[PDB]
């Protein structure tokens, strides 16, 4: 199959007059449909369930957006069965055809862009820019993951030949998995880690951030007219522990695709080196489990530049990001010209309902509300808060860009994972110094460094110990197929989304030689 | 840098009046050094202990082959710390470098070919055949990971370029790990599970089997001559669980490579998905864990290539391999005239001192051979004795080649790894059930058909559930490069030995971007 070589879907910034109509015909239509009941996805069909969950408008909690089933032990067991009743077919499918079925996907994911969009916008309160950014790396996803899936087709492997013999070696697909998707990116990364599996002859139960469930069931609208074989992918909101559960510790679950908080991915992955009763593999588990990422700045960087992608990379999407720069590590001549930008810049941000694409929205829900202002409370105790640090006026769950300075690199707030609009500065004496600093934390996801040195710059290539590092450009929204994401240390397992290396993970190699 | 593209190194016969004269001096003068001592090898130095340990001549337990140093916890820790600071400055190695230094340790261990093949003769009592197959293939692994890691050189990532900006993704070393090595392949899986990661620029504490700790302290000595810098490999024999323990649940070992029983595999698996205190990474545990490995023969083939391929299979080195065909699945047109030949075959064995090249030497040790003496009582119970099922004569470990039939699929001889030189044979109708049999164990490792008939053979292709297929010929001695060796189900996890994807197991990757 010749499809066109890859490139990224553009992400819109709405700077037409046509681009601005257009997102406004999308929210109105979502909000006219904010009436809508969606039910679980099981093995072809939308099956519904007696008990519910609703799904609620973070920048107006008392709006609801959706309302959709609730899955339990049932339904999951159900899922499973209808997960390994395809797979026995689907994993003998030609990846030629599974890949086609992947591009209708994205194709029609295209074609609805704009009602996602709008629906990251109500749902998890985006702004439209990082709405229009998650939707189109998720069709960049499934695009990447299409393309990638055929260069593992029958027989890929390079073996070194025998006199008298054929021998063949090639990949197979695992089985039936579990996977359970993030809240604050609810299309791109429920998207890519779902396909991504899919794509080679695995099959899959979701199960969507209970914050997210709406613009999950969106996603599954798409597979459905896609036209994925029943049972090859499966829908499973749910609320607390029960079905993710369920799913992790059973015996028949081959692998699981998590990502969330390092508490959980830290349980996820203890359940997965465990033999159940009656398993008969060892699981797979991969994790990415968040970062406590930096950027640091010395004295030769342009500080302006500097200044903006802090900013960019702090706030964006309220800091809710994995990817954020929750860390600004600045050393002694950097320090006031970087952090006098800084200020200014973050003072003018605002905050208000994500519909009016305000530079922040609100966090999304009472619960990350509740998280942030506790640290906002420990950091007050630990460092000197110099802006924001407080709760706005409205019953959407706004809160301020906040920055504390004068931290110390060991403080609760310079460790910790606080995934909201909270920046800690942390003063240092040198180049050598802050790559201590930057290191010194138990994550390795995202980090930066603002520098015209090059010997700085290859140095931090060469020791800023994270996954994902960026000179002299923001530290978040790592492009598929450009910038393979993924981390070290507590950060998870290095399972690099979007890049050909993914694909690997969920598949097993066979060797077969005749002797003729 | 170019060498030669890879070969595997041929396997010594001993037809040749000039290869038995080499071997008869080769083990005279290994006997002659019957009782030697070999210290622990911690950071470039040979290091000896109050305690020792003792290799027994399996052949004739009470000569002692030599004995070893003990290592305890505080060695443990000891190579740990050796291991990491040299993990620092190898890692940084080029790896054109690494790659020629493993070349020197194969020119060297080939040079020392014949001492090798007698030290495996003595101490775990292999024939002469097997002790040369298990020393090539030792030198093939170092060969081939040697050349096999400079295709992941920096920066080996193929990823989407984007418009001003320089995205370079690359591989790099985890860090310090433990091998854990089996007796039935001390020399070669011992030295393969080493250098593979060591390549790659990881660093390595390896624990021998008990019962090869000699063979294991002269791979040491390769490496050392070699001049692995200090901390790089790291050599520790032990007795019991104390060493191999300590290490796979200790918070700064960063992976673990094993091989050797399901039971133990199992707890691997679980210690390695825990967060040791003060842990700071997701640990990772690759286990090859064994195997229960069929061949079918059904009424299609040629049933005197069968009768051999499957005494081979069932037989060499007594049975005591992962990839030993312990089962026999003749659909009923092949019963009768396949069992009756393999009967008459395996009657004619040679049993005796692996120093007289028998057919078959003695089990590994008094605890393997009562091992086997039990589920030899377990399968007079279970299916029908038909040959052998005794212990002979002298006071090596030997045991007659064992068959028993008519064996019930579920009987515990038919399900579980007994590791010697018992042979189950199950009668089925015809080749749909002697692939439903062949499938139904909890493991998948190797498997076999003898047929002639083509849609049989690509059936198995396809359905014959293990990681290494053969047909029409032996299911034992996969060659490096030629047939990537590693299973599916609770054979383990499918890390393929002697292949390209092997070394990616040992390596996380970064993605760095600058923005000019
Ligand atoms: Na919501
Ligand atoms: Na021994």
């Amino acid at each position: 199959m010749t499809v066109e070589p890859f490139r990224n879907e553009p992400i819109e910034t709405f700077q037409t007059e046509e681009a601005r109509r257009a997102m406004r015909e999308a929210l109105r239509r979502v909000r006219e449909e904010f009436g809508r009941h969606y039910p679980l996805y099981i093995g072809g069909e939308w099956v519904d369930t007696k008990e519910r969950m609703v799904s609620l408008n973070p920048s107006a909690p008392s709006e609801v957006v959706g309302t959709t089933a609730k899955a339990g032990k049932a339904e999951a067991e159900a899922a499973l069965e209808a997960a390994w009743k395809a797979f026995k077919t689907w994993k003998d499918w030609p990846q030629e055809d599974r890949s086609r079925l992947l591009l209708k996907a994205a194709a029609l994911m295209r074609r609805r862009k704009r009602e996602l969009e709008a629906t990251l916008v109500y749902e998890v309160g985006k702004n439209w820019v990082e709405a229009s950014a998650d939707v189109a790396e998720a069709i960049d996803f499934i695009e990447y993951y299409a393309r990638a899936a055929l260069r593992y087709r029958y027989p890929a492997v390079e073996v070194v030949p025998y006199p008298g013999e054929d021998n063949e070696s090639f990949y197979v697909p695992l089985g039936a998995g579990v996977v359970i998707a993030p809240w604050n990116f609810p299309v791109a990364i429920f998207t890519g880690m779902i396909v991504g599996p899919v794509a080679v002859g695995n099959t899959v139960i979701a199960k969507p951030a209970e914050d997210a469930v709406v613009v999950g069931a969106k996603v599954f609208e798409i597979f459905h007219e896609a036209g994925f074989p029943p049972g090859v992918v499966n829908f499973l909101p749910g609320v607390g522990e029960e079905v993710g559960a369920y799913l992790v510790e059973h015996p028949r679950i081959r692998f699981i695709n998590f990502t969330g908080s390092l508490e959980v991915g830290l349980k996820i992955y203890e359940a997965a080196g465990r033999l159940a009763p009656g398993q008969t593999w060892f699981k797979r588990a991969y994790v990415e489990t968040g970062g406590k990422d930096a950027i640091i700045v010395d004295e030769t960087a342009d500080f302006d530049l500097a200044a903006e992608g802090v900013v960019v990379s702090a706030y964006g999407f309220q800091g809710q990001k994995c990817s954020a720069a929750s860390r600004l590590i600045l050393t002694q001549g950097a320090y006031e010209p970087v952090l006098e930008r800084v200020l200014k810049r973050a003072e003018r941000l605002s905050v208000g309902p994500a519909e009016e694409n305000p530079d922040l929205g609100p966090v999304v829900s009472a619960e990350q509300e509740r998280k942030v202002l506790s640290y906002i409370e420990i950091g007050k105790n630990e460092g000197q808060l110099v802006l924001g640090g407080k709760r706005l006026e409205g019953e959407g769950y706004f809160i301020a860009p906040t920055v504390f300075t004068e931290v110390p690199p060991k403080a609760r707030i310079a460790q910790e994972e606080i995934f909201g609009p909270v920046l800690s500065v942390i003063r240092v004496k040198d180049f050598a110094e802050a790559l201590e600093v930057a290191n010194d934390t138990p994550y390795g996801l995202t980090g930066g460094v603002y520098s015209r040195k090059r010997e700085h710059l290859e140095w931090a290539r060469r020791e800023f110990h994270v996954g994902n590092l960026y000179f002299n450009r923001k530290i978040t929204g790592a492009l598929v197929g450009v910038q393979p994401f993924g981390g070290f240390k507590l950060s998870g397992t290095n399972a690099k989304t979007g890049a050909l290396d993914y694909l690997r993970l969920f598949l097993e190699m066979k060797a077969v030689a005749e002797r003729f």
